[PDB]
This record gives structure tokens, C-alpha cells and sequence, in this order.
């Protein structure tokens, strides 16, 4: 009954040489790590070492061309890093970016391995750059390789191809890359909650709407919960978990749970504009711990208020360690009820628990 933690300060070396105030800051991960020490959570965790992902491991989800392009940035002069970054939607690149992205993925693989070999029950991965916008063939939205997607495939690569993996993505943005990588797959259930605003919110695609339910044998295995109409918080996230995330997850019966845990829906985040509290994230984590015999891996995605993400992810680790959930029914925003019911309508053909 042990919680693993992976963190490596070498992931701070990825930086924006043109705008040192860009919100995807190196100190995102060092501030989260420091808060774990201050709250005396670090000493209660089993430290899992970081490692580099291998290029063969990246090929679990990414094309050889994409891997080769990002790898080539290691040796580029600034002008060519600028040019290469500009080929993507919202990407900046330094000579250290490729290595940091490898460490983020390799750290999560070692964490999934620690869970699946029984060395730990659950784990937290304090990693950057993020992953969930990265596609098979392209970088996007501060993400180079899709760490969470890769970790699901790595888990399957050391157990069985059909291992049931649930990915819960509570980053405020839609994980477009994760959805696409698994869109035809019934072994990986992708559930995303995200601000949508009818396509006005990044990444600005109708791929994120509730009617995108998966393709082929994956039909029913992609669950988009899109928010419209401004600020959402704990009441709306708790209701989405009550009506949708947890009933569907229980029916799926995952053997491993991965959380794409962005904290940019948090109170105070300048990019997300939402109001989920640290206690809220604690309750979300505690609910997910009831799944998969507690085999849960929390993977940092976005989140840009340093104080907010440090307190919120620490509360998640406190729940993984078995601490009692903090005290937290406020009526939902009217448009949140509309969103939840749209998703229920979309997925009742596939999940009996919704009927
Ligand atoms: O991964 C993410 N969050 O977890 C993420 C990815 C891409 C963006 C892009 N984005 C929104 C649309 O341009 C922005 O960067 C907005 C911005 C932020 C600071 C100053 C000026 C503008 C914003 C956030
Ligand atoms: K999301
Ligand atoms: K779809
Ligand atoms: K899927
Ligand atoms: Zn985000």
C-alpha cells in the first residue's frame, strides 16, 4: 500500500528563449515538487527514478517522421528552432525540449511499471512538457509526445495488448491527441472534461464535442464532456463525475487508470478561467481510486498558476496516500446541466449504466 512519485529537475531545462514569461514555465514542476516537501508528502512516497523514453517506445503512438523531426531540434540554432516551432499550433522549442519530452514519457513508463509489477499501488508523475495535445504525426499546444497515450500503450506492452486502460483527462483543454490516438480502440477508454464554448476555446475543433463518441470498434469508448457558458467549478465537476465519469468507468472495469491531470481548470488559472478548488481535485482523485483496485497514475499536463497547481496536485497525492478527503450541493450552472444531459443522451446507446 505504497504511493510512488517521480520528479526530475532536468525537465526544467525545456524553456522559451524568446519569451521567458511564457506560462509553461520550468518552475511549474519545481514548485509542485517543493510543495510536496513542505506538506511532508514527499517523505511518505516511494521515489521512482526518471528515465528517457526510447525512440521505439515513442513509436507506440507516434510516426517515425514526427520523432525524427523533434529529435532533430536538439542540434538546431535559434532561428531554426523558431522556424520549426512555428510549423505547429502553439509550440516553442529549445535544444533541451526533445530530451525533456523523453524524460516526461520515460518517467511515466517507470511509474506504470512500478504499479503493474506491484512495487506501488498508485503514483504521481510531476513532469513537463505536457503531452495530451500531441498527435501521432505532430506537436501541438506545448506538447511534443503524448505521454499519457504512450503510457497506456507501454502498459499494454508489458501485460497484454487488450489491457483495459481508462484515461481521465481533467485538464481544462480537450486532449485532441489522446482522443485521436485511441479513437478506434475499445481497450482504452478516453474520458475528457473540457471547456469548449462551441469551439471558441483552444484547441478550437468540433472534435471536442459530446457527439464524438469513437469510431469502429471504439464506438462508445470516447467520452467528451464539453463546457459552454463560462465559469465552472467543483459543483459541475462533481456532477459530471457522479452522472458520467464514474458510472461509465465502473461499466468499463479498467485494469489501470491514467489521469491526464492538468490543473488549468483550477481557481486562479489565467488560461482556464474555471474555479475547481484543491479540495475538488482531492474528491475527484478519491473517486478514481475506487477503480482498477486502486491502480491510478496521475500525470501532470497543463496548469499555469504556480500556487494553484502546487496546492492542487499535492492534494491529489495526499488522497493517493490514503488521507481522508477534505470537506467540500451547490446548484449547477444551467448550461452545465445541458452539457451533462447531452453527453448522457450521446452515450446511453453504449453504456447500460446510463439508461
Ligand atoms: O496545454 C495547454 N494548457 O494545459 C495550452 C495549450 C495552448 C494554449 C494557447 N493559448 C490559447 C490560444 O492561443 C495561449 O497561449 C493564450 C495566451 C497566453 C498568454 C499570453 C497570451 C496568450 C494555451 C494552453
Ligand atoms: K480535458
Ligand atoms: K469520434
Ligand atoms: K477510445
Ligand atoms: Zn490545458
Amino acid at each position: 500500500p505504497i504511493t510512488g512519485l517521480v520528479y526530475d529537475q532536468r525537465m526544467m531545462l525545456h524553456h522559451n528563449m524568446w519569451d521567458s514569461h511564457h506560462p509553461e514555465l520550468p518552475q511549474r514542476i519545481s514548485r509542485i515538487f517543493s510543495r510536496h516537501e513542505e506538506l511532508r508528502l514527499l517523505s511518505r512516497c516511494h521515489r521512482i527514478p526518471a528515465r528517457l523514453a526510447t525512440e521505439e517506445e515513442l513509436a507506440l503512438c507516434h510516426s517515425s517522421k514526427h520523432i525524427s523531426i523533434i529529435k532533430s531540434s536538439e542540434h538546431m540554432k535559434p532561428r531554426d528552432l523558431n522556424r520549426l516551432g512555428d510549423e505547429y499550433n502553439s509550440i516553442f522549442i529549445s535544444n533541451e525540449s526533445y530530451t525533456c519530452a523523453l524524460l516526461a514519457a520515460g518517467s511515466c513508463f517507470n511509474s506504470a511499471q512500478a504499479i503493474l509489477t506491484g512495487q506501488v499501488r498508485n503514483a504521481v508523475a510531476i513532469v513537463r512538457p505536457p503531452g495530451h495535445h500531441a498527435e501521432k504525426d505532430t506537436a501541438c499546444g506545448f506538447c511534443f509526445f503524448n505521454t499519457a497515450a504512450l503510457t497506456a500503450r507501454y502498459a499494454q506492452s508489458i501485460t497484454r495488448e487488450s489491457l483495459r486502460v481508462l484515461i481521465v483527462d481533467w485538464d481544462v483543454h480537450h486532449g485532441n491527441g489522446t482522443q485521436h490516438i485511441f479513437e478506434e480502440d475499445d481497450s482504452v477508454l478516453y474520458i475528457s472534461l473540457h471547456r469548449y464554448e462551441d469551439g471558441a476555446f483552444f484547441p478550437n475543433s468540433e472534435d471536442a464535442n459530446y457527439d464524438k463518441v469513437g469510431l469502429g470498434k471504439g464506438r462508445g469508448y470516447n467520452v467528451n464532456i464539453p463546457w459552454n457558458g463560462g465559469k465552472m467549478g467543483d459543483p459541475e465537476y462533481m456532477a459530471a463525475f457522479h452522472h458520467l465519469v464514474m458510472p461509465i468507468a465502473r461499466e468499463f472495469a479498467p485494469e489501470l487508470v491514467l489521469v491526464s491531470a492538468g490543473f488549468d481548470a483550477a481557481r486562479g488559472d489565467p488560461l482556464g478561467g474555471f474555479q475547481v478548488t484543491p479540495e475538488g481535485y482531492a474528491h475527484l482523485t478519491h473517486q478514481l481510486m475506487s477503480l482498477a483496485a486502486g491502480r491510478v497514475l496521475i500525470i501532470l499536463e497543463g496548469g499555469y498558476n504556480l500556487t494553484s497547481i502546487s496546492e492542487s496536485m499535492s492534494m491529489c497525492t495526499s488522497m493517493l496516500l490514503g488521507d481522508s478527503p477534505p470537506s467540500l450541493l451547490t446548484p449547477l450552472k444551467t448550461s452545465a446541466t445541458v452539457s451533462i444531459n447531452n453527453v448522457l443522451r450521446a452515450h446511453a446507446p453504449f453504456w447500460s449504466s446510463l439508461r
